[PDB]
């Protein structure tokens, strides 16, 4: 199959070995265009992948049967809008990231569009990218009219094991992020590994609280134990790691923060309900990055 992967960072690297690996003809699509766009990743089993690839071809674009987008949040939507009249408006577009809130900025894309999550994890060291764990990968529907395109869940799976189709996407989205809304801000503004938030039940639980009212509002069924149980889950699972949000918050980088408790305290407005907790996480992040950029 024909894909361009817009992103070509840590996750893209990955998608664009594992379809050379399987012979899928693909392209590169870069912020700055290049003609190329480099690839150097470091598998499970220490196996390297070092390869140019084509980049930022239109024509390419224009015949893809797949964009499959791996940036992060905030840069998702204006880079694929600009894409948009390019691509056949037959061709699905895939968004693989963290965070929720870009699909409701692509209401007006008259492709199939697709959001997807993995566990899979991959991590810069240099130029080079390591692909630290194997996971799962599901993907849906974006929106309510988008159709059935199981059969690429079919075709990835061959690509990077495991990858399902997932009607219900949207439940799962949101279940992550009410992880992503404990663990992100609160590592980030402690400056602490996910493990210590254990030390924090009442202001984990309260956050929950929040989430659950919104997630219910949504139409889906969680509850706040529910939440709390799954973030204990991650947070046990992830204990020493530094989280995604604290990276950035040391490497002086913009962060997901207006994907993550932004996008809640938005789906929390629209609601009224209150939610002074993300609120003051939201705004104690927008602070610290405002010490930079
Ligand atoms: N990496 C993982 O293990 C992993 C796992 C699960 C989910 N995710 C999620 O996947 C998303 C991407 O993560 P990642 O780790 O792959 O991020 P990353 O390494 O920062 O990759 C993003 C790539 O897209 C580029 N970019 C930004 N704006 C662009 C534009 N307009 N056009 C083209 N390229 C553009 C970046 O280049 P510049 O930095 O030069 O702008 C970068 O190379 C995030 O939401 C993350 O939370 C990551």
């Amino acid at each position: 199959m024909k894909i361009t992967v817009l992103g070509c960072g840590a996750l893209g690297q990955l998608w664009l070995t594992a379809l050379c690996k399987q012979g899928h003809e693909v392209q590169g699509w870069l912020r700055v265009p290049q003609p190329y766009c480099s690839v150097n990743l470091v598998e499970t089993d220490g196996s390297i992948f070092n390869e140019s690839l084509t980049a930022n071809d239109p024509d390419f674009l224009a015949t893809s049967d797949l964009l499959l987008v791996t940036l992060k949040a905030w840069q998702v939507s204006d880079a694929v809008k600009s894409l948009a009249s390019t691509l056949p408006v037959t061709t699905p577009i895939l968004l693989i990231h963290n965070g929720m809130g870009t699909i409701e900025e692509l209401q007006n894309i008259q492709q199939p569009l697709l959001m997807g999550t993995t566990t899979h994890a991959a991590r810069r060291d240099g130029n080079v990218i390591i692909h630290v764990a194997n996971g799962i990968t599901h993907i849906g529907p974006a929106r309510q009219q988008d159709g059935d395109y199981s059969y690429l869940a079919d075709i990835l799976q061959t690509v990077l094991p495991d990858v399902a189709w997932h009607n219900n996407i949207r439940a799962e989205l949101w279940r992550k992020l009410a992880v992503n809304c404990v663990i992100n801000p609160l590592t980030a503004i402690w400056n602490c590994p996910n493990g210590e938030l254990r030390h924090h039940p009442q202001e984990i639980m309260q956050i929950c609280e929040e989430v659950a009212a919104v997630i219910e509002r949504e139409g889906h069924h969680t509850s706040a134990e529910d939440l709390r149980d799954y973030v204990m889950q991650v947070i046990d699972a992830t204990a020493e790691n530094i989280s995604s949000m604290l990276q950035d918050i040391r490497a002086l980088r913009h962060t997901e923060i207006d994907y993550i408790n932004g996008f809640l305290l938005r789906r929390a407005r629209a609601h009224g309900i209150a939610v002074p907790e993300n609120t003051r996480l939201f705004e104690m992040v927008k602070r610290k990055e405002s010490e930079y950029e």
